[PDB]
């Protein structure tokens, strides 16, 4: 019973040309700069399908599609390597944060 | 470089004699019953070692111990059977709410 839900259940982002923040059910993991992305809230069953991800030193850019047709970014900038996940359920998001976003753990299901 | 953070980043519930609900990052998952845990604040680095999980139709029971020595529990009831991990890194904490919490969908390392 029940309608389901995740812990992994809003994202938003300050960026740049970079990633300042990643902002995961409103809890700040980041910096003050750059400009804030508005909050991508979860429905139940929904689930990060796709993502794109630009980094460096740095994460520089995040983007990802939903399981239900739903689209979040791109934001940040054009600096890095470009590295995909596709047919995917993302579980967790971890990382590394200082003024910046440092890096990034993701958890996923490969499907 | 950064300080390590993960998108579990604190925990409470609402309890009776069974787990009203969670509220993961204050996010609220299920019902308004019970009693209002205080919020459990994770640290940088730090993240769930045990767990304790009572469990019936419904979630009953939670209680963990993380890596610092820090307890959370028990909070919740004496019904259902219970569950334990042991030598375990949580990652995810997903599930499924309505009134109360029906079911918990933990994600974690198996050390």
């Amino acid at each position: 019973g029940g309608s389901p839900f995740s812990g992994l259940s809003s994202i938003a982002v300050r960026s740049g040309s970079a990633l300042d923040a990643i902002i995961i059910d409103g809890v700040h993991h980041g910096g003050s700069g750059g400009n804030l992305s508005p909050t991508f809230t979860f429905g139940s069953g929904e689930y990060i399908s796709n993502m794109t991800i630009r980094s460096g030193d740095y994460i520089d850019n995040i983007s990802f599609e939903t399981n239900m047709g739903r689209r979040f970014g791109p934001y940040g900038g054009s600096g890095g390597s470009a590295n995909t996940l596709s047919n995917v359920k993302v579980i967790q998001i971890n990382g590394s944060a200082g003024d910046y976003l440092d890096s990034l753990d993701i958890y996923y299901e490969q499907y």
